[PDB]
């Protein structure tokens, strides 16, 4: 509806960290009826309600269906990986006003059907990175 998101989570519990990595995306909504957009990718660390970091890709100008192919390094310890929540957001950059949201995505063991099986595959499956396409919700 919004367009869907390519990413892939690996969990190294050994080295407490979890590595995003934003790899692509397909069907992006536009703003105008038969327009364009410039999606850039955001991702924020969570831990309960606080922001622990913030990691952005680049911006892939007039493409709705971009490949970032950007991978982000987080620190979590395993005292915190209850209350971590990685907030993925696909925005639309506008150079006049404020940059669109197209969509968003929680990772997290209490979130979407969706997001808590990516999330739980990752838990599953440490040392590799699960990929799996996600629907953007606006
Ligand atoms: O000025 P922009 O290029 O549009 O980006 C800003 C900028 O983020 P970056 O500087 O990390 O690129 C703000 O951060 P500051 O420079 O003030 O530190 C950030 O604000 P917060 O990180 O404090 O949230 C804001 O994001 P927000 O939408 O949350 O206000 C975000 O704007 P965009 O996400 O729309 O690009
Ligand atoms: O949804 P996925 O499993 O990630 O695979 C898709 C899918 O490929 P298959 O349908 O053969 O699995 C697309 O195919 P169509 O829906 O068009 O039939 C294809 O798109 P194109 O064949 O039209 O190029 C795209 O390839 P790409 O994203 O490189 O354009 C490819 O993505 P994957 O690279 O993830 O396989």
């Amino acid at each position: 509806s919004r367009g869907e998101l390519l990413l892939s989570l690996c969990y190294n519990p050994s080295a407490n960290s979890i590595i995003v990595n934003i790899i692509k995306a397909r069907n992006l909504k536009a703003m105008d009826i038969g327009g364009t957009s410039d999606p850039y990718v955001k991702v924020w660390l969570m831990y309960k309600d606080k922001r622990v970091e913030k990691k952005k890709t680049v911006t892939k100008k007039r493409n709705l269906n971009p490949i970032f192919n950007e991978s982000f390094a987080f620190d979590i310890p395993t005292e915190k990986l209850r209350e971590t929540t990685i907030i993925i957001t696909v925005m639309d950059k506008d150079k006049l006003s404020r940059n669109d949201v197209i969509g968003k995505i929680y990772l997290s063991w209490k979130s979407g059907p969706g997001e808590v099986k990516h999330w739980k595959d990752m838990i599953a499956r440490p040392r590799q990175p699960v990929a799996q396409w996600h629907q953007l919700k606006a």
